[PDB]
């Protein structure tokens, strides 16, 4: 099977411009009717071979909001959960999500992928903020949709946007990143908007790694670090032979299976599955714990090393959003791709701070208020003015 190619598709609900507007005055008004499918397309594994993958596809339509309508690829945040959809999510929520009330109800067509190793891809784990499968997932899963769109003969404009929050944000600009480098033909790249990503991935690590950075503390820390772990693992097969290796008992022998497995994030921290970041001394074996910070060569921070999303010169208009209070995903990331991008030659890449501007904000959860606090703001700043 053709990478992109569409398996199946099946169309969920859809919510009307008015129920939309509802959500958004509890004044933003929404202009269309938005309805939520779902599909799964062939695409690619880390190694190249062939893999499945699902995904979400947001049209728009109405009496005042006739075509054409612009593309737009998203990249959803970390997810713990393997059988999670974010199709089904949406329908479970009846339309309030962002995706829907700030962009689809406004004439954005969005097509998300659920990764590789979500939802109802057949990958036997998840490559974890690995940019090359987060893109190839993301390309194709809006190759796919392209079919499902030409099949419904909904009016596209034939402009391709990006946008991505959290661990989206890492996807999105690597999907950028792969689709300036090789597909401008077949994606007209008018603009992408990263949200709260960690490009400098692995500085951001090294920041946090004592569990708190400048911002604060790193809350979420162990759970997001161990992800990243296991998937690297997965990934490059080059850290460790046992997970014992790298965690204590009892932690090494539970750990693999979490990520993804059968419990969401939020079910993992509310329940304490893991131990609390100001126990993380306890957790990671003392001799990895003390090597990854001061060793470049450790294999961990190799590996995140290889999908830092520094070293290239943007060409797409691009704006970064993200927040000052952030302490999950320090600001600085944007700022160290800023500055590594006009080193380069490049001054596409812009900034935009949603924080408080009060240290008193700043905190592990206002990581999570970027989501649609930026949404909101990069589609009036960029995405709204490449239409």
């Amino acid at each position: 099977p053709a990478r992109g190619t569409l398996l199946t598709s099946n169309f969920l609900t859809s919510y009307t411009r008015d129920a939309i507007s509802a959500m958004l005055a509890s004044p933003e008004q929404a202009k269309c009717n938005v309805r939520v499918a779902e599909f799964t397309y062939a695409t690619i594994g880390v190694e190249g071979e062939p893999a499945t993958a699902s995904g979400v596809l947001l049209i728009p339509g109405g009496e005042r909001c006739s075509g054409p309508y612009p593309l737009l690829g998203w990249g959803h945040p970390t997810e713990a959960l393997r059988a999670q959809e974010q199709a089904k999510e949406i329908r479970d929520a009846k339309g309030d999500d962002p995706l829907v009330t700030r962009l689809a109800s406004q004439g954005y067509v969005v097509v998300g992928s659920d990764y590789l190793g979500l939802g109802k891809s057949n990958y036997a784990y998840h490559p974890y903020l690995h940019s090359a499968s987060e893109a190839s997932a993301t390309i194709d899963a809006m190759r796919a949709a392209r079919s499902v769109l030409q099949h419904l003969k909904t009016p596209l404009s034939g402009k391709v946007m990006l946008s991505g929050y959290s661990q989206g944000g890492h996807t999105a600009m690597a999907t950028q990143r792969e689709i300036e480098a090789h597909l401008s033909k077949e994606f007209h790249l008018v603009a992408s908007a990263p949200i709260s990503g960690p490009y400098a991935l692995e500085q951001t690590f090294l920041d946090s790694w004592s569990g708190s950075n400048a911002v604060g503390e790193n809350t979420f820390f162990i759970l997001l670090g161990s992800y990243a772990i296991v998937a690297m693992q997965h990934t490059y097969k080059n850290i460790y032979l046992e997970p014992g290796q790298v965690f204590q008992d009892p932690w090494a022998a539970k750990v693999e299976p979490l990520f993804p497995g059968k419990q969401s994030l939020t079910d993992m921290f509310l329940n304490d599955t893991l131990p609390s970041i100001d126990k993380v001394k306890s957790y990671f074996q003392p001799g990895f714990y003390s090597d990854f910070p001061s060793n470049p060569a450790n294999p961990f921070r190799q590996d995140l090393a290889r999908n830092n999303l520094l070293e290239w010169a943007p060409q797409t208009p691009t704006l970064l959003c993200g927040s000052s209070n952030d302490a999950t995903v320090p600001l600085k990331n944007a700022q160290t791709a800023i500055a590594s991008f006009q080193q380069r030659g490049s001054n596409q890449v812009a900034l935009v701070d949603t924080g408080t501007g009060n240290a008193s904000d700043n905190s592990a959860f206002a990581h999570m208020l970027t989501k649609e606090s930026c949404i909101v703001v990069v589609r009036d700043q960029l995405l709204d003015k490449q239409r």
